[PDB]
């Protein structure tokens, strides 16, 4: 009793997507991201530390799944602008973890054991003012991704239009949890407001969740999720797809145009995190299949 | 010609109201602090801006104070010493948006804002609070002709509401405003500051038309309906039609929160149209209560 298939993929575009995405990031950023390579026991104190922070909560976590989970940390930071690799660890950490939240049945989503753990790490490796700023955060996201869960706000946010729809992924994508975490990496005192007053979050959202949203559509339906900007439009209609699709270039030219206005430091960081997330997100096997080893629902 | 929107004052005065009839429907209603409350607040206003050195008259307070009488959800507030320390971090702020920037000493000013947090919430509260106020006016001073502020300003209605969800001062706003509720959806809400940009175009689309003559005339940049041509009364029209549109669009996802929430949303965007139009601050440009502070 056939459903919409021709709603169901975005697969038909992904070549000629994947192209004018990259051709944007070349006329308007231009320098390339950069990746961190951590070794290997420096490796395994991130995820021996993500094991630790999940591990309460009852279910293994592949270091395949973890390594995608992490790869977003490693290509999508400013390596050049580092100073706390601690900081960095607990980035590292925090994302991975919080990753995990994102994908589980929310059976398993229990505060009082998750929560401890998530203070836990931000002690490690934060100055005890940085971890105060970087555990609020972590708090507000797994809150949020929690309640929002088959919730009427969700409903009306992601139907309505793009830009209610980007209102709510300034926290649900979780850049604006990113920027409160990140800032101690780079102890740069005009980042760190734009971190902590959300205008950092505000100025990636749209660039880091239009990525995102293209290349994980087809899991996202498959699984009834409605976070998804290309819902808000026909994917079987090819001519209203490329319309709404030149509609959110657009959107990211923009935001990267005024992003050139910040701080010369501000602005490689910004840039480096939209367009970091766009390598990693088309090298990476969370978004390759559907269904997978490392981006499957972790059910309950 | 692109001077002023003073001809425009009466429709869109009036298109304002009937969008409210019309979406709103409930209409915002005043705090009536009594005086014990009322002497506290202002007392309290005068010690913290005192390290700054200028004087401020009470009726200048009583203008700054009155968005927070007419702009929170009576029916719903719990905790009025929260109440209390809403009306007096709003208005030491306020000083703060209208002093020129010379005067911003912070290693006087912030101790008075902790001061003040402290007093009037919980412990835990009071740090959330402080944070949001002190963002808010590092934010208010680091962007004076700076050149973000520039990008953000000039390039769409877009960057503009981006821009203002900071410096019209409601992330602040909210953060400092769930205590009066203990609502925890309220709470998690304004932490997010989901809050916030629910009724930021709300706020500042109201807030810019009435503050338009006054911020042109002083070249102050940051007002979306210097996006637009005020000169021809067609593009005007074009562009105020699609701010209400912007502002219906948000009023009417807004009433997919919870029943309390939606109360205080559209309670504070509804209470400061009233606020505004009755405050002598939104109108003309120079007066005795929107002058530069120098
Ligand atoms: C805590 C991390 C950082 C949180 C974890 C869940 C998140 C919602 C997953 C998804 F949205 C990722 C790949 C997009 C990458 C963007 C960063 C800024 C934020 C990404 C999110
Ligand atoms: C925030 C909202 C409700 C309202 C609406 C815009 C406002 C009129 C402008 C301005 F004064 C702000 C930045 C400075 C003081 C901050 C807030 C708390 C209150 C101040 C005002
Ligand atoms: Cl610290
Ligand atoms: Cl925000
Ligand atoms: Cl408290
Ligand atoms: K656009
Ligand atoms: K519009
Ligand atoms: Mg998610
Ligand atoms: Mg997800
Ligand atoms: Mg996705
Ligand atoms: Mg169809
Ligand atoms: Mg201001
Ligand atoms: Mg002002
Ligand atoms: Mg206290
Ligand atoms: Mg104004
Ligand atoms: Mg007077």
């Amino acid at each position: 009793g056939a459903q919409d298939i021709g709603r169901s993929s975005v697969r038909p575009y992904l070549e000629e997507c994947t192209r004018r995405f990259q051709e944007m990031f070349d006329r308007h950023v231009v320098t390339r991201p950069t990746k961190v390579e951590l070794t290997d026991a420096e490796l395994r104190e991130v995820i021996d530390d993500c094991n630790a922070a999940v591990a309460p909560l009852g279910k293994t976590v592949s270091d395949e799944r973890w390594i995608s989970y992490v790869g977003v940390v490693l290509w999508s930071q400013s390596p050049r602008h580092i100073k706390d690799m601690e900081a960095f660890k607990a980035v590292c950490v925090l994302n991975c973890v919080t990753f995990v939240w994102d994908d589980m049945d929310p059976a398993l989503h229990d505060f009082g054991l998750f929560l401890p753990q998530l203070r836990k790490i931000c002690e490690k490796y934060y100055g005890p003012e940085d971890a105060e700023v970087a555990y609020e955060a972590a708090r507000a996201f797994v809150t949020s991704d929690h309640m929002f869960r088959d919730s009427p706000i969700k409903a009306a946010l992601c139907t309505t239009s793009p830009e209610q729809y980007f209102r709510f992924r300034v926290t649900d994508i979780g850049v604006d949890f990113w920027m409160k975490m990140s800032y101690p990496i780079y102890r740069h005192p005009e980042f760190t407001e734009h971190a902590k007053t959300s205008l950092a979050a505000r100025m990636t959202t749209r660039g880091l969740t239009i990525v995102n949203d293209f290349y994980s559509y087809d899991r996202e339906v498959s699984l009834g999720q409605i976070t998804n900007c290309f819902r808000l439009c026909d994917v079987s209609d090819e001519t209203a797809f490329k319309e709404f699709f030149q509609a959110r270039l657009d959107d990211m030219i923009e935001d990267i145009e005024c992003i050139k206005a910040f701080d010369q430091l501000t602005q490689d960081v910004f840039l480096d995190l939209i367009y970091g997330n766009f390598v990693w997100t088309t090298s990476n096997k969370r978004y390759k299949t559907a269904v997978n080893d490392v981006n499957s629902r972790i059910q309950a």
